[PDB]
């Protein structure tokens, strides 16, 4: 394998000797220079575990660097300021001050210069991340959301020009805010340029995706491939029309890119650098479990996959230090947490934490709930989770069947009832959501719904608001990023339409894909609306976490309150939250309290609370209390 010093030297001889001169003193030259020789190795390592000895992994690295060159020398003087920041401030991430939102600029704000003077509104809330929903060229009608993306350079024209995109990232950062996007990675739309390109024959895209003849290996994969669609097509193939098959993980219309071939690696880099000079902070990898395929195997969390992320990782430190990746892996609690590090994704979705807030609010039991926080929570140095309540997508119950099984608790059993209570079809629920993906072959189902549908604000339960600014208190303060699903901080409620939209109806998350609704938003000043209440009450902890240090960093210590429906922890050794998940008081003994201070300051409520005597929460109350 080559080294640094020796690519160096072949990418400046694409200059004239007297400019090279120029470019060996330059400033930009230095640093990527300095960059090189620190994550080369990496970036080198990692493709050679995948690469091997292909003979197009050398050819394709130094056409890589190049291109890693001109655009870092391209990159625009602010970011490069950022890269400095945060190549000096890895845990910037981890910081309490830390709150991000995430929408879809059409349904949020019409197209991008709307967004762009929501912003306001952002820096309101108090903002200092917020996550675009997918804006690229995409399938007109059915493109799962702008997630079968048709072009990785033009912007959806609904919403505005590439153009419009530079300046809404440029304004957000003028206001403090971090500008997050999705890196559609794993797959592209079948109407993309490359696909077509590849399945017409076209020799520069041979291999960019995964084609088969007819049904022979397609049956031998799904064999052991989990189904993600399925009520789009069963297993993870899709047939063309000249009769081939093309392995689609998700949406027919959606075909998974061949990382086997070290040219779609390459492809996919300078797509990921496009983005980066654009001004983009963190990068959702989307799908990044699904990268890598191997023929007797799920498919799923392969080593190479791993790899792969870790050299584009590599490709970010030297090209545009400022971009961090966040993994969205929904996945079994080990695969998750395999994902996050400091050279591989820094941060990553904690579907664990935000499944069991909602299995917690049904059973009205914290023992998952205690035992994740307990065993799953803390990570790496330089990592951090992203704690969420709800996001675009429906929530799957991916708790650890091992973990439950310690509990005494089956699976199974346990998601049936789940999927049962959150679709109201279990005596007593307050959820109104509906079903997703109800797979007949192996009885799992999902949910979607908004965080409102799900606690009971659609039928007005006057435990509903409680219920909300519970779920975001754990997001808020457990340690980690949390990002708020705009339109939850009013209330938002199910978009009732979808089922009637020939191009939604058979994808019910649209369920919980509403507009921005201008009633409630134009409530949230108002104390006597429920819109109001969850507004100023998720405001208040929202200014509490970030002014508070207590609440920095993402390391927690689970405290036992000894009462099976309330949930107690400790951050930084000097904050105490307690949440009781019970729609009836729930007390914590004095007994149980005999370690902490005879009086303490609940941030929540803003009172005194006494220790030294038996604690009784109000139904769904949190308390923040400073011990320290
Ligand atoms: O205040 C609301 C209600 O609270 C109480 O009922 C709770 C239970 O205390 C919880 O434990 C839970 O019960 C679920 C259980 O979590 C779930 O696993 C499932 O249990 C199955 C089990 O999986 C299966 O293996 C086998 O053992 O059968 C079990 C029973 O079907 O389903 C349980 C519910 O049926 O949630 C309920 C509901 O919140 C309290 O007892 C109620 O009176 C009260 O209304
Ligand atoms: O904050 C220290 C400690 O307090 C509590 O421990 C209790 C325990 O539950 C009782 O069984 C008894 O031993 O008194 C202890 C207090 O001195 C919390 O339960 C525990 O998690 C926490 O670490």
């Amino acid at each position: 394998s080559p080294n640094s010093q020796y690519l160096k030297t072949r990418i400046l001889d694409i200059y004239t000797p007297e400019q090279r001169a120029g470019i060996e003193k330059s400033e930009d030259w230095r640093q990527f220079s300095r960059r090189m020789d620190t994550h080369f190795p990496k970036l080198m390592n990692e493709l050679d575990s995948v690469y091997g000895n292909n003979e197009a992994l050398l050819p394709m690295l130094e056409m890589l660097l190049a291109q890693a060159w001109q655009s870092y020398s391209q990159r625009n003087s602010s970011l490069k300021d950022i890269d400095i920041a945060r190549e000096n401030n890895p845990d910037w991430i981890l910081s309490n001050k830390q709150v991000g939102g995430v929408c879809y600029v059409d349904l949020f704000a019409g197209d991008l210069k709307g967004l762009k003077d929501k912003i306001p509104y952002f820096q309101e809330l108090g903002l200092t991340y917020l996550y675009l929903m997918p804006l690229f060229k995409c399938p007109e009608g059915k493109s799962d959301g702008g997630y079968a993306v048709s072009s990785y350079r033009d912007v959806n024209p609904a919403l505005g020009t590439i153009g419009d995109l530079r300046e809404v990232i440029a304004a957000l950062h003028e206001a403090g805010i971090s500008a997050v996007v999705d890196f559609i990675f794993n797959h592209t739309s079948n109407e993309h340029e490359w696909a077509q390109r590849c399945a017409a024959g076209d020799p520069l895209f041979d291999n960019f995706y995964y084609i088969f003849p007819d049904r022979r290996m397609p049956d031998q994969y799904d064999r052991t491939l989990r189904e993600i669609f399925p009520d789009q097509h069963p297993g993870g193939f899709s047939q063309l029309e000249d009769g081939r098959w093309v392995w689609t993980t998700f949406n027919s219309f959606q075909w998974d890119l061949n990382y086997s071939n070290p040219w779609v690696f390459r492809a996919m880099a300078g797509e990921m650098l496009f983005l980066a000079n654009l001004g983009v902070d963190i990068l959702r990898m989307d799908a990044v479990a699904f990268i890598w395929k191997q023929m007797g195997t799920s498919c799923e969390n392969l080593p190479q996959a791993h790899a792969l992320i870790r050299a584009f990782n590599a490709v970010m430190r030297i090209a545009a230090p400022a971009v961090f990746f966040k993994s969205q892996a929904i996945v079994h609690p080990d695969q998750v947490v395999q994902y996050i590090g400091q050279d591989e994704c820094q941060i990553g979705y904690n579907p664990l934490q935000m499944a069991l807030l909602w299995n917690t609010l049904a059973t009205r039991e914290v023992n998952l709930l205690h035992q994740a926080l307990t065993y799953r929570h803390n990570l790496p140095e330089h990592t951090a989770w992203v704690n969420y309540v709800r996001s675009h997508d429906d929530i799957g119950w991916t708790f650890a069947d091992e973990d439950a099984a310690y509990l005494g608790i089956s699976g199974y059993d346990h998601r049936q009832f789940l999927n049962r209570f959150f679709v109201n079809r279990f005596d007593g629920s307050f959820a109104r959501g509906v079903p997703f993906q109800y797979n007949p072959s192996t009885g799992d189902c999902r949910v979607s719904g908004t965080a409102a549908a799900l606690v009971g604000l659609a039928q007005d339960d006057p435990h509903a608001v409680d219920r909300i600014k519970l779920l975001y208190s754990i997001a808020l303060s457990t340690g980690g990023l949390p990002l708020i699903y705009l339109g939850d901080e009013v209330g938002t409620l199910n978009d009732d339409d979808w089922s009637q939209d020939s191009n939604k109806s058979d994808d019910s998350r649209w369920a919980h894909r509403p507009r921005y609704n201008e009633a409630l938003y134009a409530q949230r000043n108002d104390p006597s609306t429920a819109a109001g209440q969850i507004y100023q009450g998720l405001r208040h902890m929202i200014a509490v976490r970030q002014s508070n240090p207590r609440f920095d960093g993402g390391r927690l210590v689970t405290f036992n309150t000894n009462n099976k429906h309330i949930i107690g922890y400790i951050r930084n050794n000097a904050l105490l939250a307690f949440g009781n998940f019970s729609e009836y008081p729930q007390t914590v003994t004095a007994h149980t309290l005999q370690a902490m201070p005879f009086k303490a300051h609940d941030l929540i409520g803003g009172k005194t609370v006494s220790l030294n005597q038996d604690l009784t929460l109000q139904p769904y109350q949190v308390m923040w209390l400073e011990i320290a």
